[PDB]
């Protein structure tokens, strides 16, 4: 009951976070404007997306990307990575982003930020204010205050709606799980690229990570009105606001984001497909459950991406071993200890 | 005796079979299309619906093909409390459509446009002289123009003129589609914002049609995702469906007395069955005939009550008595009881 209690306080509540949506929207739309008028290179910028926009279990943190529709690429992946692909045009306006034969990320990244740059500064009615150009953020982050502090990410992102590329042909391994029409469909369904050498772009799947978190269960009726509740979502916002608690006491583990939870909820997922798995009656075996999965994958320093199972998220190029020692420590300490940062 | 998985294996569509007639039947459709789409015609921005849907389920000789037109200036009317049958105005004054040829006043006729649609087609049908087809004859209650193929094999495609509307589905259908302890909330939701559609056949009267949805139902009939799939388990709901449409169409070959019947029913008695017996477990492969009796004793309290409403429009009830007479639903009542009580002779 004691996990149950913490999902109190970071449930949501409607009131508190429609004055942050009024906000948000209204911004955003503000700057969907400005990117349609006069002579700017992102005259199709569309946002891709309510609750969809929030960070799950973080409030007032929202996330939005102004998708860019261009169906005149020709993918090549960068030097085998499977996630990283430099965009070149078989046969206009994106030339002045263009270098040599290829489409430079940090040229319209850059660019794209001057334009949000000069209409935070033409808006006097709320006050907000455009973050640093963080190392490891694409986006343009904006502080809105409400007097409630906000930050909403603007994710620059290239839609393609053609085929996926063959790095994600073994991804998204639903077909026991969410089946093989959803997992069809769900691939017919385009993909998009984000900025992150200078030049090259990483594939992007925040529209179908967003189904999967809204369609989790096996049957169609799970966590609806006439179906049955399941404790799959009560799990990942435990995951990933332990991993958040971490991260505000320990400096050591900056090499860990909220993304390594959430792709080692999805193959948790995956390999407990069946809703009973999942019982909120047995809500504190299966957060411990997926603890043990999540120490397995930072032990073995294995965690696939869902979508590109050739990119390893816990490689030892990326995270090194101490870290992940660290992360292990940690958790086991309060795994065994019931939890003393929720308080 | 396992008599049912034996009627079942018969009934089965043979994929070589399916497959060259679906060959000729999509280029058939394509070069009707083409001609469609041509200039001097009403038809100009007709479409197709939907190759392995358009064949019926029970029948392999027959095929469904759908024309839909769209028409998003477009305004209902309901015809009489009916609820599955309207008159199609125009919000204003129409100016940029060609559609306002076969205006009857200010009502849209479906006689009007039903019968410049099957002038296209019979002109070019008689065109085509490499296939041999032909258009068949004029029946009653059929609004869609049926194409006679000789393959050699006989085989009708019935092109369906339908008008296709974007907007929301008319208030006779809001308690319709009850599949939330079933399919879900969610699955409804996404399926109601869907398009509807209006079928021809006072001659202006357009009949709702949710060819689309049904499609789709069948399709994914299961409260589990994984229902009928490879890594799912299978379920029996489809071959209950058939067996019980093989049955109806064998005593209509039979008997006059059954004109009135047609698939539609057994359709949608089984999608309240579905909605009764919503688990999987439910439809089990083992309990083949349970699973089938179930439904026939639900078929026949249908025809007891005389009730069997409309899936999708709940008002409207297709086993009314001024639609079908009771001496039909007697003499179907005691055929059925006949077979189910004599392990179902006209299966041989
Ligand atoms: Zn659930
Ligand atoms: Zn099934």
């Amino acid at each position: 009951d004691k996990l149950k209690k913490v999902l109190d306080k970071l449930r949501l509540d409607p009131k508190d976070i429609s004055e942050a949506a009024e906000t948000v929207n209204k911004v955003v739309e503000r700057l969907l404007r400005r990117m349609q008028k006069r002579e700017s290179e992102f005259k199709g910028v569309e946002q891709l997306f309510i609750y969809e926009k929030v960070k799950i279990s973080a409030p007032n943190e929202f996330d939005v990307m102004f998708k860019l529709e261009v169906p005149r690429i020709e993918l090549q992946e960068y030097y085998e990575t499977g996630a990283f692909y430099l965009v070149k045009f078989k046969r206009n306006p994106l030339s002045h982003f263009l270098e040599g034969e290829v489409l430079s990320a940090t040229k319209m990244l850059s660019k794209f930020r001057k334009i949000i740059k000069e209409e935070v500064k033409e808006i006097k009615d709320i006050d907000v204010s455009v973050e640093k150009e963080k190392p490891g953020s694409p986006a343009v982050t904006l502080l809105i205050r409400n007097p409630e502090e906000i930050s909403v990410d603007i994710i620059l992102a290239l839609e393609s709606k053609g085929s996926w590329p063959i790095s994600t042909k073994e991804g998204l391994p639903i077909q026991g799980w969410l089946g093989t029409k959803v997992r069809t469909n769900l691939r017919r369904e385009p993909f998009y690229l984000v900025p992150k050498q200078g030049e090259t772009w990483r594939l992007s799947f925040s529209h179908t990570e967003k189904y999967i978190l809204n369609n989790h269960g096996i049957e169609k009726t799970c966590c609806e009105s006439s179906g049955a509740k399941c404790c799959r979502m009560e799990c990942l916002m435990l995951m990933k606001y332990l991993l958040e608690q971490l991260k505000k006491e320990f400096q050591e583990l900056d090499a860990f984001c909220s993304y390594h939870v959430k792709t080692a909820i999805f193959h948790m997922w995956t390999q407990d497909p069946q809703d009973s798995q999942w019982d909120p009656r047995n809500l504190s075996s299966c957060f411990d459950k997926l603890l043990a999965f999540f120490l397995e994958c930072l032990r073995t320093e294995k965690l696939d991406h869902y979508f590109i199972p050739k990119f390893n998220l816990f490689s030892q190029e990326l995270i090194d071993r101490k870290s992940k020692e660290f992360l292990s420590k940690k958790i086991e300490y309060e795994r065994n200890n019931g939890f003393p940062i929720f308080d």
